């Protein structure tokens, strides 16, 4: 992180050892379950890169899923390269990714007027590969998940929201998932309630009448 | 939260990376079950509309339950304005939620004489919100609550009370329902001795009679 | 807390949010099992009124537990009224219990000298209401303990000594209850083990003799 | 703790609340397993005798393990008395268990030139008790421990060693007890390859040799 | 770890209390499964050789993986003996060690321009003796890892990879057996399917094929 | 309500009940509410359970006779 | 009895053009009696959408029961 | 206390036991209020709980003839 | 016998209302006799209140047994 | 898929069914992609899967010809 | 029938060693026939791999089936 | 020791063997006290764990002779 | 044979009052004796004291085995 | 190995094979260590285990004969 | 056959003992005709050894198997 040093001036402060402990514990013990990306945009609030390096080098190990993140990480610093082509100096895709740029160019940025966020951007890059990850590292399809003949229906759409989490799709599609295919896949008592409800049914209306099903 | 500078002028301090991923584990892993309002009430002391809105950023992704609390938070805001017209600016709803006021606005509100504690009012439209949300997430009616045959009397009073906790139930209806099913739904043994102790009484009573039932 | 400020006078630091979750789960996951006492204790260190009356703004939702502690408070408060009279001014049972007293005179009357130690004076009122509950909230009697007929004697004098430690027993019936129930309720092998030793004997030699027995 | 002041002067930094918090889990959780004695060591980096007494008014409500604690901590501060008679003053055994000295007392003693440790000597008193009572909740003599027919040696070796660490062996009779013992009750079939690898097997060697057993 | 002191020179941080117990919780609770090398590095970030050697402290008890800590520390040391000839001092290997070095050596060298990083090098010592203790403790070779009848591809990758993770193998030895082995040890519904993939297949290929299999 | 019960003889009874119920006006609004759908017959209360809560009395009988 | 309810509709549909009544009786005739003609299964679940249904609404509820 | 034995009987074989009894008068205090309940009689034990443990034995007795 | 409290309750009341003696008499009559003349259960239940017990006490409690 | 069906006869379902299907053209996307696979005869299926998703249909049906 | 894969090349590109066919013709013959002319479960198994396929892919993908 | 051996020949035997051994005294001091008592008959196990540690061979052997 | 050992005992010392002894040999007549001519099983739950028992420490031990 | 194949005839085999194996001399160094010991027949590999890894294939050859 | 191995080798030293061969001899003879001389199951544990394999070594494997 950032903090305002006794001067005044802006300096860094590394990230502490049990946040970084913390992160250890999500990337070893979680397995990639898609609360993973949350747990990083928490634990990495205000991050450096040389801080976000810090934490990506306990992905590293997990070397499938590091491959993956590295690669993401360089196509979206080409992708910044392009969209933001050559004029402290303006950070290129490698200065994002902490590998080019000092810390203090870093900091530099971070703290201009308007801010240079290269931070909170090279974390989008990073949350990014662990969209990539989630999925690769999902146990089901979208398609595979149906209601359990007596599984209560709250536990159902947990799986079946989880997964979805987990999926590729768009917005878009992600609504028509949730409305077509979480009436579709509910077992046959439940989803005679929940057809009852017609096409417009909020997920508060199609729970509310399903208590207790 | 807010911190009293070098300076002795208060400034901001970011909420701290490892609190938010207190938050992500109380919304990932305990399913909006009743003891997530607590939590998110204890983890946002003193949190200001910025620190709020960086902690509902991970209720984001739960995008039912988000669109629940931000339209809550719109209805609040709205509420807000109607009871607090027009006359620092006074805040409108948008500057309690945050997303139309600055940060020295909120801090500035926030260490007023007397305060306009924007941040301590926002986390009420919030708490609002999560009661809904745990609402919809609740598994069972109050009144599907009975017993177990041989269910120790503590657990089917925590099972009782933990679904009570959910309840939309005015306080009215919640002393009634403690005193009326709390006995009703007991088993029939445990019934006969919580009966025996007549209307007026206390838990204390039901459950000191009921130990080793 | 209190905490000296950087003119050297003392001044107010709030309890932290991630102390109040650690207790928020103490409260919402543990169910007044007994350690709710030595960690409501503990995290209360230093407490001031004002920082315990924001911890048990967490106790409430368990509306019977806190209408319990609420009643012993101020039980305790009209004792101290009772053993103290009126004459900082000195604070009252209300000025305690951190109602009617300011934050100042709160930490002014725990730095004076001698101290008026409001908050671990109040902590002890709190932690006598958290006995009451731990009592409601005990599944057994102690004289419902019995050791399993294979279950090791280490595991049966941790069932024994966690309700023990939930009863009301003063230390001198607890010390009868130790020496003859802890014996009586043994199964018939082991019994025949602890009678050997005598009634002398220390929990120490009754364990060490039953060691796989 | 100890922390150098904003004058550069040494001063009393109490132990955390949270840290207290996390003392109280492992006595009440972990019910005096070996851990404890580690957790305890590490818990209490750099604790005053105040601060040490601080954590053992929570081994206090374990009656029995607190009583051979106190007398442990007696037992031990009349050997110091011993060892070293009366010539800031030298501390009695009473001075180092912070009952008679002043916190400037001990805080003077850790800060002289050369230290007088008192809170890193008084901890040795304690984890002496803390072993002591870590053998009475001991579940099984070293020698009741033997390897199932399926179990693995790794699993084996943990049951062993975890035993090994709770017993009052020294590390002359540890070393024989290792190579002999563990050996002598694995079973038959890993007893076997054991065996074949002679009496000077290290522990690598053995392990190695029994994976996939 | 290292802080800028109040004068702005370097001063010794201790590392804390409660990030030593997070370290006793790695040691002790996971039995050297190979998430404790991530998270002794992650610990011990900006450790100097004192702290180190202050976590170090608590894998003794664990005196066979101890003694191989112990031997490979002094193996390295020679080793950077030989490396490095004698010409503050430069450290010998023992002074990298914090044995025979000061505090204020230790921090100076991790201070000076260009840094002399005495802790991130003994770091790589300590992680090096993990490494061998981790493969110690390893259950099982990674040519026993065999997909259950009815297990996950996900789970079965899981098992294998963090079977390979524990494993002595260089790089190009892990390559050949991620491709080879985890196709070869598969169940033949699921080797049936990653055999058609060819041998030229990312790990995000085989498992995008396989799920739901 | 019976297994076979008409629904509107389910709802006199359950009013006939309410009147003499001694609890407050707040309690017995809970009461309708909630108590009417939820000891319905299965059938009967599958359909109740289709109108949603803001249902009146005529809807829920306009809708549950000859179920 | 059995007919699927969308060849119902069809053959009533289809004499409504034919029969001469009024707008307001038609409008009548095929709120009340498309219902109370229907075969008892769909005559029942029809009724669950009161009167206000529309004939979209009518058969996309129905589906021959 | 018997599977049939009248509770007056019971309460004469525990304090006629309670006088041998070597422990202390706070000991006795315990035992008198809870030992008494805990081991009466199922049916006895469910009427004394009802009471409430401030109950006399006067009292206790009263509810307990004929159960 | 078998006779539900409230209707043994009723007969005692309405004799009570025709025999003559004088007040103490007649509390002493409610107190003891409509339990002693109750049936045995309800007899057994009703002791268990003591002497008391209000008449609406003693017919909340019964229920008829 | 039928358990014994042509997958061109397979694919000539689902289009047909598709043409008729109300969703807007991002989810048609998502549903050509991803439902034609997971619905496949469980032969066919394990064929297509071995394509990878970037496939065309005349590939999908190239390889699953006579399957 | 069962002839193991590569007895069957080996046969074949025996052959196509002796006919005399033009070099577009032999790409042909052996992209076509190879596959074609190969036992009906082999043959399902090539067909798989598409017209691309040399050899190499061939022989490694069929094993003999 | 045997299922019906005397305490006497089972300490006979367990010197006879211990004097064969070849761990140190610091060794066979742990051993004469923990093996001892460990390996006794079932019966004359529960009287020796009786006597606690600080028993001399001749308490050991005067408390279990006739057991 | 299976008398209770307060009897048994409540003989020996009667007879002790009566056989005249020195003082001496009356207290290794307790001590020996009353061991000795115990019942089997009593006399085997009695040397598990040893010879410093007083009569205290032999009947709460043997209880009458 | 055979379930009573000698280990010399294994050995040809496993080292024959090795030949034709397509991968690095860094895999084979890793083969010929890892894969001759765990792939032995269960007789033969106890024996090959207690010689450790840094065996000779003479060494392991001139203990496994006759196994 | 069976012979404990202890006593082959007292055999087999004490007829060592006697037979005059020189000391290159006796070595060879020990190493080599102590196994191959032993019971089929003693020489098959022994050959474990390796031929470096001392006397001690030698019982101290073989236990009589």
């Amino acid at each position: 992180p950032i903090v305002q040093n006794l001067q005044g001036q802006m300096v860094h402060q590394a990230i502490s050892p049990r946040t970084l402990n913390a992160w250890v514990k999500v990337v070893e013990e979680k397995a990639f379950s898609p609360e993973v990306i949350p747990m990083f945009s928490a634990l990495s609030e205000g991050a450096t890169p040389q801080d976000l390096n810090t934490m990506l080098n306990t992905v590293g190990g997990h070397q499938a899923a590091m491959q993956m993140l590295k690669e993401t990480i360089n196509e979206e610093a080409a992708e910044w390269d392009r969209l933001h082509p050559v004029h402290m100096r303006e950070p290129r895709g490698s200065d994002i990714a902490g590998t080019t740029s000092t810390l203090q160019e870093q900091i530099g940025w971070m703290t201009h007027n308007p801010p240079i966020p290269v931070g909170e951007i090279y974390k989008r890059w990073i949350i990014l590969g662990l969209n990539k990850i989630v999925r690769m590292y999902s146990p089901t399809s979208i398609l595979d998940i149906r209601q359990g003949p007596k599984e209560p229906f709250r536990d159902y759409v947990d799986r079946f929201y989880k997964t979805l989490r987990a999926e590729q799709a768009s917005q878009e599609v992600k609504n028509w998932m949730t409305e077509t295919l979480l009436v579709q896949n509910a077992n046959p008592d439940c989803k005679t309630i929940l057809k009852a409800l017609g096409p417009g049914a909020t997920l508060e209306e199609m729970m509310t009448a399903c208590q207790g099903v």
